[PDB]
């Protein structure tokens, strides 16, 4: 169960 | 179950 | 089950 | 169960 | 159970 | 003479990889 | 003469890898 | 003469790796 | 002559690794 | 007069090898 | 007078090999 | 002549590692 | 007069090898 | 006159090897 | 006249090897 | 001889083998 | 001889093997 | 001889093996 | 001889092995 | 001889082994 | 200059 | 200059 | 200059 | 200059 | 110059 994971790279 | 995962790269 | 995954690259 | 994890790298 | 973990690197 | 301009070798890949694996009985 | 400009070798990959593995009975 | 400009070798990868592993009975 | 500019070798990786491991009976 | 100039090499492999195998549901 | 100039090489392979194999449902 | 500029070798990795391990009966 | 110039090499492999295997559900 | 110039090498491997294997649910 | 110049090497491996294995649920 | 020039080589041979060797499924 | 030039080589051979060797499934 | 030049080499051979060797599943 | 030049080498061989060797699952 | 130059080497071989050796699960 | 993995799988 | 992993898997 | 892991897995 | 792990797993 | 772990696991 996954709810709202965020993976961001800049 | 996955709900709203986000993978962003810049 | 996948609901709203986002894969973005810039 | 995962709810709102955030992985950000700059 | 995970709720609001934050992983940030700059 | 025999000069060159401002050279640039830019390699910028933008890949989106997604593997979906499922075995159900 | 025989000069060069401001050279640049830029390699900027932007990869998005996602593996989904599931076995259910 | 025979000079060069301001050279730059920039390698900037931006990877997003995510592995999902599940076994359920 | 035979001079060079301000050189720069910049390696800046930005990786996001996430492993999800689950066994349920 | 010898200027060896600039030699810039960048190796960035993206090997994404995924595999699900060896699942015996008896 | 020798300027070796600029030599720029970039290798960025994108190998995405996926495989599901060896599933025996008896 | 035969001079160089202000050189810089900068290696700045930004990694985010997360391992999730779960066994439930 | 010998200037060896600038030689810049960057190796950044991205090996993402994932595998689920050897699951026996008897 | 010998200037060995600048030689800059950067190795930054990103090996992300994940594996779930050897799960026997009898 | 010998200047050995500047030689800069940076090794920063990112080995993230994860594994769940050997779970026997009898 | 007189071999003047920069040598900047990238060797990345890729060999991806996902196989079934000596497998007796059912 | 007279081999003048910078040698900047990147060797990254990739060998990814996900296999089944001598497996008796059911 | 006269081998003039900088040697800046990156060796990163990758060998990823996720296999089943002598496995009797059920 | 006359081997003039900086030697700046990065050796990072990667060997990742996640396997099943002699396993009798059920 | 005449081997002039700086030697700046980084050796970081990586060997990651997560395995099952002689395992009798159920 | 030789490029190629001598591989014998099997 | 030799590039390639001598690999014998199996 | 030799590049490659001599690997015998199995 | 030799690069590669002599590995015998198994 | 030799790079590589002589490893025999198993």
């Amino acid at each position: 169960g996954l709810f709202g994971v965020t993976q961001a790279s800049q």
